[PDB]
């Protein structure tokens, strides 16, 4: 567990990515877990298409442009066999037809793990397994317009979570809870820290951010 930590610096994390006017966070933070997951048992890292699970992953739950969650998504790679290329099916931003094409696939999973509702178990998941899918509460003034620092809303929720991200890894500060998660968003490079947001971390799980974290097994 150590005491810092940072996925990028090993390769497992692709650019930040712009998800635009549709509801599709959750595909996003998807492929990012799948993204790293694969670099993990193959090196190489290859960027996924989230269209494709956008398009094709109806029967698992999933709601195009209206939402979905990460665990439908690894749901729809096992059930579906594969997941194309981020180059060979681009982000189109609406919602069209599946053009799943299993010639194209990249990457194929075999389940996922659901982690126990805890930043501890959060924290060795983080440094033992590589980037984690999580649910945020991202809907206040100060995440919407986030720029630098460690962020704490009051108002966050614990459980009620409404936008899907990624956790690349977490750090601490140089007064008292100094600690935070290292989080990928998918909102463009414009947006905080270069698209990434350092969240508030061991502050009573805040935004609630341990609390539907899961990654697929590969
Ligand atoms: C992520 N972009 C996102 N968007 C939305 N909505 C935007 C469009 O208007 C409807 C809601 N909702 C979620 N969301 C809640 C959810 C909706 C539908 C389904 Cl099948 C599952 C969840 C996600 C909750 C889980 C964590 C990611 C956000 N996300």
């Amino acid at each position: 567990a150590p005491r810092s930590v940072d996925w990028r610096e090993k390769g497992y994390v692709t650019p930040v990515k712009n998800q635009g006017q549709c509801g599709s966070c959750w595909a996003f933070s998807a492929t990012g877990a799948l993204e790293g997951q694969m670099f993990r048992k193959t090196g190489r890292l290859i960027s996924l298409s989230e269209q494709n699970l956008v398009d094709c992953s109806g029967p698992q739950g999933n709601e195009g442009c209206n939402g979905g969650l990460m665990d439908y998504a690894f749901q729809y790679v096992q059930d579906n066999g594969g997941l194309d290329s981020e180059e060979s099916y681009p982000y189109e931003a609406t919602e069209e037809s599946c053009k799943y094409n299993p010639k194209y696939s990249v990457a194929n999973d075999t389940g996922f793990v659901d982690i126990p509702k805890q930043e501890k178990a959060l924290m060795k998941a983080v440094a033992t397994v590589g980037p984690i899918s999580v649910a945020i509460d991202a809907g206040h003034e100060s995440f919407l317009f986030y720029k630098e620092g460690i962020y704490f809303e009051p108002d966050c929720s614990s459980e009620d979570m409404d936008h899907g991200v990624l956790v690349v890894g977490y750090g601490f500060e140089s007064s008292d809870n100094n600690k935070y998660w290292l989080v990928k968003n998918s909102w463009g490079e414009e947006w905080g820290m270069g698209g990434y947001v350092k969240m508030a971390k061991d502050r009573r799980n805040h935004c609630g951010i341990a609390s539907a974290a899961s990654y697929p097994t590969v």
